[PDB]
């Protein structure tokens, strides 16, 4: 039996549901693939190096979560696909001995969104997830505003044509997107009354954290604002990553059916 190794790098990382859904696919598709993948959570120290670790472990591919997506973009050997315009990599593959980066978050997010004609969006956060979502919503022709805590992240969002604010714009937004790490600290990403003001006019409150009711989502729910957590996105982007891990032999829709059900 040929064995290939995979994992997800993050910090923190023990709560990730990738290993479950990817290992289910490796099992299911092992015959088509002619190898058995095995996928593990990898707590990467902040001060380690994603490329060095990838090579040291002998992986054939990896996912990349918080706080590593921008770094992964900087350290990859080659960047392919929409990753180029996201400034973020969530998917690594060893191709012809080169470490190649992809980003499956953009199109995962897109596929998670039922409603096709929101007009504008406010994105909170400036990590790799925020970057991919801005890239993706701009491509769809929404007006995108971005609010974060400092001037870090600015040049990226401005070159994409996003309106970057340094105080909360006093404007209604269709989509309110929490792409901060706040739900992890069990916190709001923004002042409560400010959030309330958005929620009262908004049409969807969208949090990236999956499975659990974050303070961001619980505020939206209390205000009767429609809300959505990261669970459909996580599944779509996993399936797209799997399609890369398979060398484009297993189409993401085949993976998505297995992953959804196991999830
Ligand atoms: O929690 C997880 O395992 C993941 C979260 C997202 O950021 C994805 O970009 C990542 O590839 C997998």
């Amino acid at each position: 039996m040929k064995l290939k190794s995979f994992g997800v790098f993050g910090n923190p990382i023990k709560h990730s549901k990738s290993p479950l859904i990817h290992n289910a696919c490796f099992l299911t598709f092992q015959k088509e693939l002619r190898f058995l993948g095995h996928y593990h959570p990898i707590l990467l120290p902040l001060e380690s190096h994603i490329k060095s670790e990838f090579l040291h472990l002998g992986l054939s591919g990896a996912n990349v979560t918080l706080p590593f997506k921008e770094r992964a973009f900087q350290v990859c050997d080659k960047i392919k696909g929409i990753a180029l315009e996201c400034g973020a990599v969530n998917t690594l593959v060893l191709e012809n001995d080169e470490l190649v980066g992809y980003n499956t978050d953009a199109l995962g997010f897109y596929l998670s969104l039922k409603q096709k004609n929101y007009q504008n969006a406010l994105i909170l956060g400036a990590g790799g997830s925020a970057k991919a979502l801005a890239c993706e919503l701009k491509k769809q022709g929404l007006q995108v505003s971005v609010l974060n805590r400092s001037s870090r992240g600015l040049d990226f969002f401005q070159r994409l044509g996003c309106d970057c604010f340094m105080e909360p714009p006093k404007s209604a937004f269709d989509l309110i997107i929490n792409a901060t790490s706040a739900s992890l600290h069990n916190e709001l990403p923004l002042n409560k009354e400010v959030l309330k003001g958005y929620f009262k006019e908004g049409k969807l409150a969208y949090d990236l954290a999956a499975g659990f009711l974050t303070p961001f989502l619980s505020l939206a729910k209390e205000l009767k604002t429609p809300f959505q957590d990261g669970k459909d996105m996580l599944i779509y982007q996993a399936a797209l990553s799997f399609e890369k891990f398979s060398a484009s032999q297993i189409p993401y829709s085949k993976a998505f059916e297995v992953m959804r059900s196991v999830f």
